[PDB]
């Protein structure tokens, strides 16, 4: 058996305990100046943009709608989701960011892109032609997980 | 921006989808006949090898003490464990099962490691430890 199949295992081993249990997995530490959950900050992140229910939220989150109205509660109760109506959103009314949230926001995607530019060293650690390699591998990979 | 930065993003999503809750990924369907989680069935497959304390198994999991003592407790409960705990009877053919579902799950690493020659191999290599590194 080649090493690379005992590597592969130990390495979604890492990837899920890396995971914390949460949705998605962001390179380094939360820099926000409230501490909302993961899960919060990345609902603000997404209605920061469109305006979504609390069913699609938790369709995108992967999570339960108690757990989305959970964090939606949570949410306008600590002031940084509140009820409105505008020109623009053809809701009925939907949950918009407060200016106490604007911040968690912006945060979180900076969060997201830092993450990405992480993947983006990593990948450049490597040549063009050894990307399109480890490319197939994922391929592969994932093929056989799902 | 590299592709490969976003793939890399989706995948590590992908996995932690198809992990649900759980602190491992295995290929293909469980085969047991009874209905446990993964993690009550990999502690089973554990204590069919060796005792062990509740905090040793966390370490072993990397979970924690509270989900290893759930775990048990509901296992105790389903007649699965018994008094350090030990299996019972029923236990048996599940912790071989899951056994034989890590088996399985390291063929086919094997199988998609085989796809790649000696020398893409390596570079897939490095690329696992670069990234995990990152993380
Ligand atoms: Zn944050
Ligand atoms: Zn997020
Ligand atoms: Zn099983
Ligand atoms: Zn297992």
């Amino acid at each position: 058996m080649r090493q690379l199949a005992k590597d592969i295992n130990a390495f979604l081993n890492e990837v899920i305990l890396q995971a914390e249990n949460q949705h998605e997995i962001l390179i380094g530490h939360c820099t926000s100046e409230v501490a909302l959950t993961n899960t919060q900050e990345h609902i603000l992140m997404l209605l920061s943009e469109e305006s979504l229910t609390n069913s699609e939220l938790a369709r995108r989150l992967n999570v339960s709608q108690a757990a989305v109205t959970k964090a939606i509660k949570s949410l306008v109760k600590e002031g940084m989701l509140e009820t409105s109506k505008d020109s623009k959103d053809a809701r009925v009314i939907f949950y918009q960011l407060t200016d106490l949230a604007r911040p968690i926001a912006e945060e979180h995607h900076h969060h997201h892109e830092h993450t990405l530019l992480t993947y983006e060293q990593v990948a450049t650690q490597f040549t063009p032609n050894e990307q399109k390699v480890i490319q197939r591998f994922l391929t592969a990979l994932v093929g056989e997980i799902k």
